[PDB]
């Protein structure tokens, strides 16, 4: 159920808590249109990050950025990441988000990235290399 559009949702769900440039009402405001990504069917890393420069232009870069250090990286920065994400929600702000859609979302993605098998996450490690490498391979 994990996929690298799943993770990449995350990242953007990330990035865009961490924002210095806009309000906490803006993330807020910005987090409501957000929801169909968490919804949706899964797509390329190329149409979710022209998805986030229309409404988030600050964000859709590190967003991309930030897979790419993922995916260039090795199976460890992967990990690190789920583990600094479910490190970040309910013990920072310190806001409950467990009703939520995103709080949902948050809880079913670490869940089930927990309920692994080794071969399942080292499977979902190199299909994430596979699909930044697919937006890094476009001509445009």
């Amino acid at each position: 159920w994990v996929t690298p559009y799943k993770i990449s949702v995350l990242v953007l769900l990330s990035e865009m808590s961490k924002n210095t440039k806009i309000s906490l009402v803006e993330k807020r405001r910005l987090n409501k249109q957000i929801l169909p990504l968490l919804q949706g069917p899964d797509m390329t890393l190329s149409k979710l990050i022209k998805i986030v420069e229309e409404c988030c232009p600050n964000v859709s870069s590190s967003v991309h950025i930030r897979i790419k250090l993922m995916a260039e990286g090795e199976l460890k920065d992967m990990e690190q990441f789920f583990d600094d994400l479910a490190d970040s929600f309910t013990g920072t702000e310190p806001e409950v988000h467990k009703t939520s859609v995103v709080g949902l979302f948050l809880r079913h993605m670490i869940l089930a990235y927990n309920k692994l098998s080794f071969s399942q996450v080292y499977k979902l490690y190199t299909s994430l290399q596979q699909y930044f490498q697919s937006d890094e391979n476009l001509y445009f």
